């Protein structure tokens, strides 16, 4: 995981222009952006507790373009081990939160992983 300067020292993606390889060709952003980290800004809209299998639980956060610039939500997965972050995000903020590509399949928009919230 990127420690605090790594994750200054990267560019702040919006919603749309993280999306957009995605909107283009899935397969080919996915391939691309194998195992990287990236920093997106958006309106969150929906933080969710979801449970999960083998005792575990988790959670689900839905962001959508600050601008509306795009109408594509994208949603990051955060373990139970990071509930401090998911619990000072608010539905209709502005966060900014750092997360990993894992391979996207049985959709077009990737879900990060691993995520980390900078503000």
């Amino acid at each position: 995981q990127p420690g605090d300067d790594a994750v200054a020292s990267m560019q702040t993606y919006s919603v749309a222009q993280f999306l957009q390889p995605f909107t283009l060709n899935p397969a080919k952003a996915s391939s691309d952006y194998l195992g990287k980290w990236v920093k997106v800004r958006g309106v969150i809209v929906d933080i969710r507790r979801k449970s999960g299998i083998a005792g575990s639980y988790y959670f689900i956060v839905t962001m959508r373009d600050e601008q509306n610039k795009t109408d594509k939500r994208l949603t990051f997965n955060f373990g139970s081990h990071n509930s401090a972050d998911v619990e000072a995000l608010s539905n209709g903020s502005v966060a900014t939160i750092v997360g990993q590509v894992h391979q996207v399949q049985d959709s077009t928009i990737p879900t990060l992983q691993n995520p980390k919230v900078v503000k």
